[PDB]
């Protein structure tokens, strides 16, 4: 399974959501592809009209990538709904299966089957699907991070991401679960919270990962 | 068309008497002739076929297995587009033909669960195990067979062309056929349908298969 250039612009989609900036070989490494891998794909995306570089920003998306970028999103979604509640994947099996089939199923067959699926609004991670050429507009958008006041929160989104998915596992995390908000170790550099009566600390990074709403 | 498809059209060739040629290759699938001679090389090179010169290219077990595999794909990804996402027959084939190549087999184990285990497809094709060699519960073609009667029509090729010829005709898969006359010289058959006649050459009658 070899992630094409396309996923470039889903990984830049959400950076653009998020306001931050990193580098494209941060970009490559959580792509699980070589530097000079991306180096070419982003090549060929600037060739393609897909993204430009911007003098200060970075690599932003044309209009053209965002169409692109909530397309995939889409169907990256749809598809992993109907593996997950049809065909019985696991959260550590859906990503592969569902990145091939995003790139080789026709429009046809995505509109039907989100028909199928009765038009599931939200995928495993708990990311917004958008209708047919709609732009991505995430239902849940607030970070753990950055997070001011304390009490309790439900956990309604989290990132399609492997070691993400392995955090949640050894520490008994799942979507829609009420984790309370202690206090931000300042620190630690972590933020405190409760969950069934038990103490766990998030630290910042994986706090970025995670996105929650209060009660 | 990758070489993999190739496999297929050599294989659903050697079901016909006829010997097979480069150049009625390229017809079946409609490709460039030396193209043909480009893929079929490469096929010859991994030995998934070989030259006879009584039969022109034959399947061998890699071959055999391989297109079966190929076949279970297929089939599996019809019974689900037609049953489940409500695909009518002239739209199965491209989905099903891009799927077959992109599709884990834990995909198509799961979905051959998930379906119930079908054990044929729309086209009344038999759909074998994992790893298990393809073997065609309904194997008797109209072409070939002498026995005045009834029979009925179980199973059909995989053919845009089939599909066309059997709606304007308004045959489908489970209609009883009486066999009325065979010309040996032209290579036609006659058969009756519900007190309707019809005249099929013996080409077309080699792309269906029926019982008693
Ligand atoms: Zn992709
Ligand atoms: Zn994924
Ligand atoms: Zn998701
Ligand atoms: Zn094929
Ligand atoms: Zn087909
Ligand atoms: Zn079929
Ligand atoms: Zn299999
Ligand atoms: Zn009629």
């Amino acid at each position: 399974m070899t992630p094409n250039k396309e996923d470039y612009l889903k990984i830049i989609y959400e950076l653009s959501e998020r306001d931050e900036k990193i580098s494209n070989k941060q970009i490559a490494e959580k792509m699980s592809v070589s530097a000079p891998a991306v180096s070419e794909m982003v090549k060929k995306l600037l060739l393609e009209d897909l993204v430009l570089k911007d003098k200060q920003a970075g690599y932003l998306l044309t209009k053209k990538g965002q169409i692109l970028a909530s397309s995939l999103y889409r169907k990256h979604r749809l598809i992993e709904v109907f593996l997950m509640n049809h065909l019985n994947y696991t959260a550590d099996e859906i990503h592969e299966e569902a990145e091939v089939l995003e790139h080789t199923v026709s429009d046809v067959f995505v509109e039907r089957l989100d028909k199928f699926l009765n038009y599931p609004k939200v995928c495993p991670h708990g990311g917004t699907i958008p209708q047919h050429g709609q732009p991505l507009v995430e239902r849940y958008r607030t970070t753990l991070k950055g997070v001011t006041e304390m009490g309790v929160y439900l956990l309604k989104r989290v990132q399609d991401n492997f070691q993400l998915l392995k955090y949640m596992e050894q520490h008994h995390l799942k979507i829609g679960d009420e984790l309370r908000l202690l206090e931000y170790d300042a620190f630690a550099g972590a933020y405190t919270i409760e969950k069934d009566g038990e103490q766990l600390q998030v630290t910042s990074a994986v706090a970025s990962q995670i996105y929650i709403e209060k009660k």
